[PDB]
């Protein structure tokens, strides 16, 4: 005991599975590799085995409260709680897939915004003094945002949104576009850009909280963009190896100890973006 612990969600493949393999040469401690379906986790699991490297393996469905609950006994069982999160996890429709746009905004949000949320209000109470949260959003929400009515974007940039007023925007986006109303609601046409707007601005609601509840503990938390990368979720075409993706989540996962930031910080090539 008193060994250190990282973890990252949505692990079995993708960006995920890349920052899995850069925390187990570079994090000090286990590493957990968490998956949503256990055959796809235990797979990865075996091909970082044939790469030398000794990820632990949980079952992980950010949509399943119990699944989540779950997964937080057990890091208190075997650790006494977490020193390293990523919220990795995520979902995107393709463009030209005809479910209704109601049920691709509803889709996405539920994981992407409501099951990230779940998974911080779980996990946050067993982070560790000097520990890490990295929550992978995108830079689409910051296309989505400026494609917002001004007085949407005001709501988002602000120093003091509080985490319930997030979820009535995250839901009322899902109900505008059930009503046939968003674009005139001042949303923008991008279900999935919103969704990481919510996966940004929970970041730095819960940045905040961490100072005004945990100054001290010297914990950082930040949101990251990783670039246009080659996954199941982009294509072949995309710039970047999940390799290169993985770069400034690991890079945020690690910040040495006693650093003062970035902290609450949507961060992009290593670098803190404006929001
Ligand atoms: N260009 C890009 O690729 C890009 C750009 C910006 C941001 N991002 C963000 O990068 C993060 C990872 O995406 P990726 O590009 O690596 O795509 P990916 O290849 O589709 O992998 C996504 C991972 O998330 C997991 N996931 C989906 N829903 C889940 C659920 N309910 N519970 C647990 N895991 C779930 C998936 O597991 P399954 O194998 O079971 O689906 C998979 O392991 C996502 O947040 C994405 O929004 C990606
Ligand atoms: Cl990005």
């Amino acid at each position: 005991s008193g060994i250190h612990v990282a973890l990252v969600t949505g692990g079995n493949k993708g960006i995920g599975l890349a920052i899995v393999r850069d925390l187990c040469r570079l994090f000090s401690g286990d590493v957990v590799l968490t998956a949503r379906d256990v055959t796809r986790g235990q797979a990865a699991v075996q091909q970082l085995q044939a790469e030398g490297l000794s990820p632990r393996f949980h079952q992980l469905d950010i949509d399943d409260l119990q699944s989540i609950r779950a997964l937080r006994d057990f890091l208190r069982k075997e650790y006494g709680g977490l020193d390293v999160l990523v919220n990795n996890a995520g979902i995107a429709f393709k463009v030209a897939d005809p479910t209704p746009f109601h049920i691709q905004a509803e889709v996405t949000m539920k994981t992407n915004f409501f099951g990230t949320r779940d998974v911080c209000t779980e996990l946050l109470p067993l982070i560790k003094p000097q520990g890490r949260v990295v929550n992978v959003s995108s830079i689409m929400s910051v296309r989505a945002l400026k494609s917002c009515s001004p007085e949407l974007q005001q709501k988002f940039r602000s120093e003091t949104i509080t985490e319930e007023e997030l979820v009535g925007l995250m839901n009322k986006f899902v109900e505008d576009t059930k009503k046939g109303v968003h674009q005139k609601e001042g949303w923008p046409s991008s279900a999935y850009g919103v969704t990481k707007i919510g996966v940004t601005v929970l970041s730095r609601i819960h940045a905040r909280k961490l100072s005004e509840q945990r100054k001290g503990d010297k914990i950082l938390l930040n949101a990251c963009c990783p670039g246009w990368v080659r996954t199941d979720m982009a294509g072949p075409k995309a710039t970047k190896s999940p390799e290169e993706g993985a770069e400034t989540p690991v890079y945020l996962a690690l910040l040495p100890p006693d650093a003062e930031g970035p902290h609450g910080q949507f961060v992009s090539e290593k670098r803190v973006e404006q929001w």
